[PDB]
């Protein structure tokens, strides 16, 4: 009965927290690190049992202190891709992962965690297989080292390891990630503020806009965590994309149109938008050569054969529910 | 026989113990931070056993070092509503709080703890419910969820477990809390070193001055505490207010009026003291915007179906009697 | 046919130049200083002679430079009633004015210029008489004692001489003026940018925003000027304002009703204004307190006396039409 979410008070881990208490799942341990407070607003409409820091967790959870814990959803990580001491994020990340996954196999519970898409840096082919990774920076080894060790615990694990390599995720409980929020949810900023909305110009051979990535919402990352957890003997690492790649200029064509909607205006075209400078692109910045993913997009064979068969909100559909429920506030 | 306040140098912790000493109630452990040491006059006309710093208490309660304790006024807080570090705030407040719950629970001594009207957030009702609960900063939020963690613990609970949500609170003894002292005690301030005093303007549709609080003066707050610790069968989650809700314009007519009134002069209405210059506004800060309830009110319900049927001080009355105290320096 | 205005390229000097422009007036000489550049747009649309700087100007005048010139409008003076070199503001203003008039008196040019309301200072009666007469800051001095030169001057002098005691004074061409442009223009600016206007609070026994100025348009300023051009045999010291004296919550009600009314929203009274925060109060700056003017009205009977008849725009009709052109830039 027992439920762990860490990154509790983060865009992921509250949209997993909300979506188990929507079907009556309430008896929750929330970890996560509040210095940076606003997140607590993630979990304002959200029931759970008790809140811990990330630094008292691991030690309180091996020793039994939360009793008898069915799942673990380790949502809980630096996930600041900019990030530079790569000393925290192997500790933070990796060996902190590690600590929670053998707790949770010396114990039985469930291990659904977060993976990357990072992961894969600039490969060609997005398939779960070491052959096709090679994460630009130290953000995406410290998730690239953890599926490593996953892979070689699996075989002997008794109870279930799910990890769920998440590509570009939009959707509510964003907020509070400042440079590391989706670009929708920047663009919706962007545009209250300016009248108009900015993204990267040209780079390594993509035009302004045309660099291209595989969005998913926040709704279908809690659908499958739970198909998961209703499965526990499904264990492995997923692909969680929609198959379908689309450039940053999508997202900010339906950012404005759906803006426009909600104010009368008719929609524009691309072009449109950049005639009439509702879109502009900023030069892409020599801090991010070399380590930046141009193209994303989730192979799904192994997510469909293993059962998630629903289909996927499209950029269309989820962007514009999302910036709808965003302009809820006025 | 032993008991225990933490807070104990600060406001409502302060007047806690003189209440208790004004029944020859003298064997208490005082626990609060020094740092700032103003805060030692609020104990000087007092009788305790002992003084240890918040830091190392707890260890202390639940190892016995004690003896044999009836009760807990657990006072002890971090009262910065503008406090920015979400780990402190739930470190002090949130888990220590369950701590010494947890030592009380385990030596079965009553345990009457401070909750705050901030829980309710923007809400438009007042009642000990979970459906009108959102508080709007981080400090609310660690007041909120360990009013859920009680609602959880209470019916297992042998012992005593009082819990009181303190609308504004205003009275002597508060002088240390600088920009989280009552707005009675900045307006008399103010009054003293400007000759006028100050409000925030316009902010959410409620008019200069016009946003509105449920004023309780300490002595109300210090009478409710000795009533359920006289009752230790009486437990739950009370509001403590006079249910009756007064804008802010009030309080600084008043305090104005009681000064003028000090020094032979007549009373006046609100609308000539704003239009003398004794009452101005200060635009509203843009550091509250969206944090700030304009509105509350204590629902008094529950608070009297638990036979608390005594009076509460009005402001008329109780701002008067406090400025008169204040102005009993010189 | 030579006519010269100084002050040319300000704010009573370019509505004298386009007027005069109306009537077929063009051999202009325009005397300003044009070293904050923006003035500049004030004679866009006029027709001028020749653009000479203060300093070069009045040597050149004496010496004959222009020819034979039928009068000077000597609007030039520095306006800033917060300037505090007063070696500059005596020099400037006074001396200035000085050696315009002798070259004036010397080559038979009408003589008319520009006086000022400040003064009166804090008197009681607002007539053309010394006794009632007293500057409350060193602007005020300037125009204070070139006004007793001119009583000193008039008897036996064969040209006309024509003074003219400006209240205060709003209009367009005012743009450039900064904190000395009308509240008018002020409020404007503030709504447009914010939503909200702002005026002074309590002062010296005026409520906030009650402090009441003679308010005239420019283009009654620029009729009377026009007018004793026409009438060289009329010589003289006149008050030029309407003889109606309203409260500044007039002028910032009255410019937030009509730039609502271009919105389409109905129209509010100062209180629902000042309840909605669309009128807020900022403290009286220390630095005007003992040099400010807290009411103005002008007694109108020499004005009469002399002929000017006509009827002046009052704040309603005036104010209504400024905040209608200065709307037109979008
Ligand atoms: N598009 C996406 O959002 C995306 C894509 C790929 C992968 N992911 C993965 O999704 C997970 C959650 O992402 P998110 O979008 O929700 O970011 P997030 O909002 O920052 O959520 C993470 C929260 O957990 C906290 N945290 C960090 N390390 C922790 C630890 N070791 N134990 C417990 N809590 C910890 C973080 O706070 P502090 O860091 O300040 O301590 C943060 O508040 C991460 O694993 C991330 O790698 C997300
Ligand atoms: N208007 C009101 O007065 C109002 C309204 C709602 C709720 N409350 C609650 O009433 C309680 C008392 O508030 P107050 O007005 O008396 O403010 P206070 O004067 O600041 O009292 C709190 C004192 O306890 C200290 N303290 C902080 N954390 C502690 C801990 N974990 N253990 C022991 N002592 C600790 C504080 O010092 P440091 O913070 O410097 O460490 C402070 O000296 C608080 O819990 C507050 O949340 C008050
Ligand atoms: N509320 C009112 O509008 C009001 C009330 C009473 C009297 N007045 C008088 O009306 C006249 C015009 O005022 P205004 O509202 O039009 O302000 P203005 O816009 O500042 O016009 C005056 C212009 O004359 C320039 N100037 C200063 N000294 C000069 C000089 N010795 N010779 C030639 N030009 C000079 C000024 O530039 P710089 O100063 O930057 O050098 C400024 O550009 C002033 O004499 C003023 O005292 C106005």
């Amino acid at each position: 009965m027992t439920l762990i979410v860490t990154g509790a008070a983060g865009f992921i881990g509250a949209n997993l927290v909300k979506a188990l208490n929507e079907r009556g799942e309430t008896r929750i341990i929330a970890v996560d690190n509040l210095t940076r407070a606003d997140k607590f607003k993630n979990l304002v409409d959200c029931e759970i049992d008790d809140y811990l820091d990330k630094t008292e967790f691991v030690e309180r959870f091996a020793r039994g202190d939360f009793g008898k814990v069915r799942a673990v959803f380790h949502e809980g990580a630096c996930s600041d891709t900019m990030e530079t001491d790569g000393r925290y994020m192997m500790d933070n990340n990796f060996r902190y992962s590690r600590a929670v996954l053998d707790a949770c196999l010396a114990q039985g519970a469930q291990f659904l965690y977060a993976s990357s898409a990072a992961i894969y840096g600039g490969s060609s082919r997005f398939v779960e297989e070491r052959e096709v990774e090679a994460p630009l920076n130290v953000y995406g080894y410290s998730k690239f080292l953890f599926d490593q060790v996953i892979r070689r615990v699996m075989p002997g694990a008794k109870s279930q390891i799910a990890g769920f390599r998440y590509f570009n995720v939009y959707g509510p409980r964003e907020s509070h990630k400042g440079r590391m929020a989706s670009v929708a949810f920047h663009n919706f900023n962007q545009f209250r503020a300016e009248g108009k909305v900015k993204l990267f110009g040209e780079y390594s051979g993509y035009g302004p806009g045309e660099q291209t990535r595989d969005f998913v919402s926040v709704e279908d990352v809690a659908k499958v965590n739970l198909y998961f957890f209703d499965h526990p003997e499904k264990s492995g690492i997923f692909n969680l994309g929609t198959g379908r790649a689309q450039p940053f200029n999508d997202i900010a064509a339906t950012v404005v149109n759906t803006l426009r909607a909600l104010e009368g205006q008719p929609a524009l075209t691309l072009a449109e938008q950049v005639e009439q400078g509702l879109v502009e692109y900023v030069p892409f910045p020599d801090a991010l050569r070399g380590k930046y993913q141009c193209f994303t997009q989730a192979d799904q064979t192994k997510l469909r054969a293993a059962g998630y068969d629903a289909p996927f909100l499209t950029v269309q559909e989820g962007v514009d529910r999302y910036v709808r429920w965003l302009f809820g506030q006025l």
